[PDB]
RNA sequence: GGACCCGAAAGAUGGUGAACUAUGCCUGAGCGGGGCGAAGCCAGAGGAAACUCUGGUGGAGGCCCGCAGCGAUACUGACGUGCAAAUCGUUCGUCUGACUUGGGUAUAGGGGCGAAAGACUAAUCGAACCGUCUAGUAGCUGGUUCCCUCCGAAGUUUCCCUCAGGAUAGCUGGAGCUCGCGUGCGAGUUCUAUCGGGUAAAGCCAAUGAUUAGAGGCAUCGGGGGCGCAACGCCCUCGACCUAUUCUCAAACUUUAAAUAGGUAGGACGGUGCGGCUGCUUUGUUGAGCCGCACCACGGAAUCAAGAGCUCCAAGUGGGCCAUUUUUGGUAAGCAGAACUGGCGAUGCGGGAUGAACCGGAAGCCGGGUUACGGUGCCAAACUGCGCGCUAACCUAGAUCCC
RNA sequence: GAACCGGGACGUGGCGGUUGACGGCAACGUUAGGAAGUCCGGAGACGUCGGCGGGGGCCUCGGGAAGAGUUAUCUUUUCUGUUUAACAGCCUGCCCACCCUGGAAACGACUCAGUCGGAGGUAGGGUCCAGCGGCUGGAAGAGCACCGCACGUCGCGUGGUGUCCGGUGCGCCCCCGGCGGCCCUUGAAAAUCCGGAGGACCGAGUGCCGUCCACGCCCGGUCGUACUCAUAACCGCAUCAGGUCUCCAAGGUGAACAGCCUCUGGUCGAUGGAACAAUGUAGGCAAGGGAAGUCGGCAAAAUGGAUCCGUAACUUCGGGAAAAGGAUUGGCUCUGAGGGCUGG
RNA sequence: GCCAACUCAGAACUGGUACGGACAAGGGGAAUCCGACUGUUUAAUUAAAACAAAGCAUUGCGAUGGUCCCUGCGGAUGUUUACGCAAUGUGAUUUCUGCCCAGUGCUCUGAAUGUCAAAGUGAAGAAAUUCAACCAAGCGCGGGUAAACGGCGGGAGUAACUAUGACUCUCUUAAGGUAGCCAAAUGCCUCGUCAUCUAAUUAGUGACGCGCAUGAAUGGAUUAACGAGAUUCCCACUGUCCCUGUCUACUAUCCAGCGAAACCACAGCCAAGGGAACGGGCUUGGCAGAAUCAGCGGGGAAAGAAGACCCUGUUGAGCUUGACUCUAGUCCGACUUUGUGAAAUGACUUGAGAGGGUAGUAUAAGUGGGAGCCGGCGAAAGUGAAAUACCACUACUUUUAACGUUAUUUUACUUAUUCCGUGAAUCGGAAGCGGGGCACUGCCCCUCUUUUUGGACCCAAGGCUUGCUUGCAGGCCGAUCCGGGCGGAAGACAUUGUCAGGUGGGGAGUUUGGCUGGGGCGGCACAUCUGUUAAAAGAUAACGCAGGGUCCUAAGAUGAGCUCAACGAGAACAGAAAUCUCGUGUGGAACAGAAGGGUAAAAGCUCGUUUGAUUCUGAUUUCCAGUACGAAUACGAACCGUGAAAGCGUGGCCUAACGAUCCUUUAGACCUUCGGAAUUCGAAGCUAGAGGUGUCAGAAAAGUUACCACAGGGAUAACUGGCUUGUGGCAGCCAAGCGUUCAUAGCGACGUUGCUUUUUGAUCCUUCGAUGUCGGCUCUUCCUAUCAUUGUGAAGCAGAAUUCACCAAGUGUUGGAUUGUUCACCCACCAAUAGGGAACGUGAGCUGGGUUUAGACCGUCGUGAGACAGGUUAGUUUUACCCUACUGAUGACAGUGUCGCAAUAGUAAUUCAACCUAGUACGAGAGGAACCGUUGAUUCGCACAAUUGGUCAUCGCGCUUGG
């Protein structure tokens, strides 16, 4: 008869993201004439740590195309980039790690990261540490390109979408065991209030479908409907299968 | 309808709280002295080499002892109308981190928040607090205020999600009305004459069923012994079978069959003789009812009759209990359940020492007389009265229906 | 009394015109020493733990002088105080950082630990940075201590002497510097201030144009401000043994803001008196036995610091471990070892 | 030479061996269980094994998305992007994680139309409307999934002693418990069996295992280190105890001052009686003497609370689901937003064409004339149910366009709509400057200037041209022209709105009968019949006794004929039993069913004819209120059956076999009404049936609560007490037998009479505005049905020992292991280790181990919430100062004091050992007493401190730490 924890997540106010010390969103430059037709040079000024994010971020300074001022940007750092390196963004940029190129100019089999979904969205795919996308094939007829996402899914995107050559830096982070609850506490302290987690069978019936009973047990199949209403949809949602491979 | 008065656990609606506590966020603050000695580094020794070893340096850890801080294991100590609606004493866990803490800020009631105890959300939480709907509804508990006088019950029938309730009939009060005065439309009573019954008893030597024992006979058709190869050959034993007897039996057996109790009748609403009506009935004014006329009818058994009949409105009651006799279940019960009557309940009074039911007896306030049951050695009113026997208790002799 | 900040307006003097200073090889220095739209950097500005070093305050030892305490005996001894603010100038120059010469293996330099060097060490000479460092002005005229004269009811009167010279440190509080460890944790923003890139534009010859220089002048609103901050000034119905954030922090013992005693400061506030029955509450002891008591060793007792020797099974090799088990510990008189500065 | 600090290590000497001298400050060891560890938790009874945790595993999701909030609009995750976010399970490491997809879930690019709404389409009708086809999701079917919920049994045969079953086959229901582990925190029996630990062990450990009911991420097994966690043992230690004593402070105490509260019908001495079955009051007795002090915990069924256990109520509430009725969300279809075009594919139209046999070649598929049709067929017959010849139309399978309908797809446009980006900064077309090919002067193909470096980059130089002569100012190029789309993506799809179907414990509301020797479980005594209890009219109870929702066109109606069961005697197979003949035959047969009645030219059996099992309403009986329903009976008014007729027949031979209102549905009338008037549909009325309520005078209805609540109930359970005594316990009577013979020394079968209330039952009288619910500890008293001790009788009593019985309750009846234990069982001593009551004595006397709140784990059960006469661990014990009782203390008792008497009440002593008797009596031996006397001892009681021991704040003396 009580709202369950998963339901209470949506309202927020204690489950909102912790973003006080973050350095701002990481994204490409806004797509403009120079990047659409030629190339624009930038210089990496700093590689910084973004709290709550495994991948490091790189500060890049560009010369504004038509204003007398500096154009400052914050890119997701690709492995191998360094302070003082020159970064080239555009259709005519060379195929080197760190450069941002339109997918039409990236040959098949290349390794890219922070791939745009819509032309000009400034990067949504393959952004986490150690992740990358692979260019599969190009379709000149309809101006679309096929890529392989980190999850293994194959997606078709317009060939005008941009991507950064190389893989995201910071790879191999998750292979290290934490060994203790304190490390997880520190990890999630900067992400959101999602830890520790209480098992549903440890609760009373009033606050979870798994609650209750003189023994700890679910008492009914943990696989639930895709259309099950909130508060009832707990456990393995719309599972096509369960158990080991 | 507030509906005689007071009372629920709940439900609904609209608002108020995160000054406590829970969790997230922002910004500050706080945490002796010791123990163990991880990486990294310096030097030396052994060895053919590989490599091994030794002595130092250094100071890692959700590491250890432990102060402050934070918390609260045991005494199941103290206190337990306390210093205190959670405190006090000793003891105890942790103490550089998932650490402790101030202020700001966010989350508000079927909502929040929860390292999860249904925990916490201002001493309030398995749904807060405040006002209102609201005099919420209760077949349930408790109360329900002057006097005398008269009458005066019921715990039983049927129906009801009915079994602590209600309606219904019965029992009761009030109001009367119609008549009547012994010629009485009457009666919890007898008498006379007539009917029905299957209980008590009795019966099996009567049907059905149950059951003991012998006696006398019988078989080409029972089990055995003897005489026999067998024999529808012979002699006996036990069994069946038949006959006449015999012990003992029945709520769901019975020919017979009481006591008690049940029904009907004993005139004025009768009888007799004529005449009439009918569409009913008959072969038939043959019957069946009914209707007029005429005559007779001493009231047609006893006793009693503080009289008989009729109607309206309505209260309370619908838990009963006890006793002689009849009687079911049960070893039995101050158990449980039925029949008739009476009693207690609703009722005092004398007796049974004492007691709701036993015995007596029922009652306005008094004087006198006499009794009922029960008593007359004292307690304690009335004889140590007049008589006959029995008992002697070295077990507390024995001493009055229910008891 | 002596300073500082912000704002406003001018005057005098100074500074520049090679229109927009000079010096240094350099790091950079000097009180001044152009400039508008536009643009750029820095400060503000940041976690936690460990070692080391510097500064201020405190603690501590000795000598000089002033007063006081003890003095049956000893005590050149015991106690108290012996001070220097903001601000201005000059000097100095920690640990780093930076500059010039030069070119290094027989490698050297170097920290407690590290670390550094042909991307230029060691060495020699310099620049800069901190300071809660030094001297002077402030400022001895003040404050404090001591010794005197005077009114002796009301002179907040009047005068003198001193305030000096050294040591010491794993000492304590605060601040700072520079390294190192930790993170799947990397530990605010803005107001405001400073600096820089550029150079449109701008002036004269005995006066003009500028000037962040020195001195001089004027002004600076509104509200809070007593007191308690707790075993009686807040909450707990109270003058309630509860609860309520934080700053300062002496001596001795001792590892120690442990316990115990003491100095400054505070305080004897818990209604008082007599007696010392039982039963209680809190705190001890008890011959012999040693858990037989009890559901149960509940409670209590036993052990305990430091130094030396020694330490099993098992083990995830990290531990177990202070395993277990043994010895010592006072006082007094000595001995040995472990350092700094100066001088060829 | 001048200064400087406290650390370390040694050596003498020395004290009453004191010396971390106070303070400060681990007890240790050998194992089992759980949890890895650190961390967290029920503020105010549970700190734990519970929660969390790292590690392991599973599930969803690529933004037009997953999960979630929101009335709506819009939001959180998201300053995010799979090394991520979201939803679950297990719980370090090590090792392993077996079989099952049938069930419930979840899931799928699967077959298919079995079912499937609204809208839309077609037919008929005057229309309302009704019929058809088409028809989304979902459901059904199929497939997959167990680190999803969960499950892992039984049977038959089989090895050469037996036993088992390597092996083979089978059933439910998919499989049949694998690796492991165990009387476990999990095992009933159970205190299981063996070993070990002890003197003794329901405890601990190890081992065994058809294990009521162990078992593999509902995780199995182990595990170093850790733990205010549960357990066993050992050393040290002790006032826990034997067994108490003593000391210090504060109280209590007494005084001055000050000064409440709880509680209170009236009150307060007892024994018994009866009584509401436990009185302070009543009855009968015992008794009983002012006024006061300090304690005390027997009683006041003491106080504290309208019992929380249990039951009842037509009272809730938290939670669950396979309960009833709904609902947010979600999926799906239609219409709307919604505009502009082009093609395929499947049906529906018509229109031409091809094909076929259960036995035969064959359309003989179906139809008519065929005797005649256009050399060809019948005209003959082979199959034959039915003819080929010439005509079509009828059914089924099968191709394609002229017209038209319908449905599903593919695709085109952009301005509606939706989404993305930007400080809406170069978008579309063309042309110029440059580079390249060709061949010859044009065509074609390309580019917009920036890539060794951690620099800077803006506000135009220059040329041409005007005002007039420039303080300077105005134009073009530099900087191509033209496009009145900021740049893209999807796009009439999505989205919004309204209806329609599905899903929907996420959420709302509600329900979850009654009777009942408490309630539950069980049963139905709830409608209802027979016999009996039932007491000879009727009526009559119990969860008394023994039993009993249909069936029949005949098993109803009527007429006629006949007589049944059984037995006796006869007839081939044939007999106990087949069929047939005669005789007897009161029903001993049959009549649907339970039982009881009833019936013989019938009520039974056979046959003939039939539908009175018909129509109309009234009356009566049974039930009973003299209501209804059911059932039945007697007339009346009709139409019939049967019989010759009387007559009989209104269902079954009689006594049971069944059903209101509202609604629906059927039958009947030339019936009534639709209210402005007519006709026709439709609807509504009147009379009679049918669909049913079995809780049967008739709601529409699942659980759980140990998180719990309220109104009440002693109308009703869980103690004591009261009745009873079946059961338990303890006695007697008779005498068949036992006892070498002998019923009775000692016993007592078959029978039979009693007593007791320390057993357990039976009951429900008292107590539910509360009488504190096990056991132990302490303390007193009482009983005898006597264990020991004193005195006796008897014996199958030689002695010793033993047994039976009689007076007898004066005295005593113990220390320990296991268990919470009562109980039990062992060890040990002893004279003995008897049995019992006192509210199953005794919690304001203690304790709290167990039962019996809230936390948590296991097993079994349940889908679940949860349950559990199963196990386990942690879990607040309140108040006396009132009255009485009791213990002591003043006082009163007629001046004061001393010495005394004395009723009455209380009472106290107990048992054993040794020596001698005595190696005696007795006895064949073996063995083996006792009296007297002497000396000690046990338990208990009353005192006392010479000695020993204990006690210190003599604060008495000494020593000593820190200041
Ligand atoms: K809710
Ligand atoms: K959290
Ligand atoms: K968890
Ligand atoms: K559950
Ligand atoms: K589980
Ligand atoms: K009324
Ligand atoms: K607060
Ligand atoms: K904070
Ligand atoms: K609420
Ligand atoms: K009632
Ligand atoms: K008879
Ligand atoms: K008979
Ligand atoms: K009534
Ligand atoms: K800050
Ligand atoms: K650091
Ligand atoms: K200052
Ligand atoms: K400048
Ligand atoms: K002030
Ligand atoms: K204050
Ligand atoms: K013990
Ligand atoms: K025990
Ligand atoms: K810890
Ligand atoms: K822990
Ligand atoms: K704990
Ligand atoms: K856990
Ligand atoms: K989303
Ligand atoms: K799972
Ligand atoms: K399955
Ligand atoms: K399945
Ligand atoms: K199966
Ligand atoms: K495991
Ligand atoms: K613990
Ligand atoms: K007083
Ligand atoms: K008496
Ligand atoms: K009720
Ligand atoms: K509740
Ligand atoms: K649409
Ligand atoms: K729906
Ligand atoms: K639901
Ligand atoms: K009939
Ligand atoms: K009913
Ligand atoms: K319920
Ligand atoms: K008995
Ligand atoms: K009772
Ligand atoms: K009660
Ligand atoms: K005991
Ligand atoms: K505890
Ligand atoms: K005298
Ligand atoms: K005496
Ligand atoms: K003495
Ligand atoms: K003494
Ligand atoms: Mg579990
Ligand atoms: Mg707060
Ligand atoms: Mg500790
Ligand atoms: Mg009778
Ligand atoms: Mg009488
Ligand atoms: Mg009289
Ligand atoms: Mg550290
Ligand atoms: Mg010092
Ligand atoms: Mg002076
Ligand atoms: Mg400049
Ligand atoms: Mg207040
Ligand atoms: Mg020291
Ligand atoms: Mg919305
Ligand atoms: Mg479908
Ligand atoms: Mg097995
Ligand atoms: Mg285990
Ligand atoms: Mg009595
Ligand atoms: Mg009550
Ligand atoms: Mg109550
Ligand atoms: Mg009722
Ligand atoms: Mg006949
Ligand atoms: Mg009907
Ligand atoms: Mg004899
Ligand atoms: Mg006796
Ligand atoms: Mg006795
Ligand atoms: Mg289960
Ligand atoms: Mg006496």
């Amino acid at each position: 008869g009580r709202v369950i924890r998963a339901q209470r997540k949506g309202a927020g106010s204690v489950f909102k993201s912790h973003t006080h010390h973050r350095k701002g969103p990481a994204k490409f430059r806004s797509l403009d004439y120079g990047e659409r037709n030629g190339y624009l040079k930038g210089v990496v000024s700093e590689i910084i740590h973004d709290p709550g994010r495994g991948a490091p971020l790189a500060r890049v300074t560009f010369r504004h195309p038509f204003r007398y001022k500096h154009q400052k940007e914050l890119f997701v750092a690709a492995e191998g980039m360094y302070t003082g390196q020159f970064i080239y963004c555009g259709k005519k940029a060379n195929l080197m790690v760190g450069n941002v190129l339109a997918l039409r100019s990236i040959p098949e089999g290349a390794v890219v990261c922070n791939v745009e979904h819509k032309v000009g969205d400034r990067g949504v795919f393959a952004r986490c540490s150690g992740d990358y996308a692979i260019v599969i094939s190009h379709n000149p007829d309809n101006g679309t390109t096929r890529i392989k996402l980190p999850s293994g899914a194959k997606k078709i995107v317009p060939s005008g979408c941009r991507a950064m050559i190389g893989q995201v830096a910071g790879g191999g982070r998750t292979e290290k065991p934490m060994l203790k609850a304190g490390n997880a506490y520190h990890k999630y302290r900067v992400k959101r209030n999602c830890w520790p987690k209480v098992r549903g069978v440890a609760m009373n019936p009033v606050e979870h479908p798994h609650g209750g009973g003189n023994h700890q047990h679910i008492g009914h199949a943990s696989t639930v409907r895709r259309d099950a209403p909130p508060g009832q949809k707990v456990g393995l949602i719309a599972a096509r299968r369960t158990g080991r491979l």
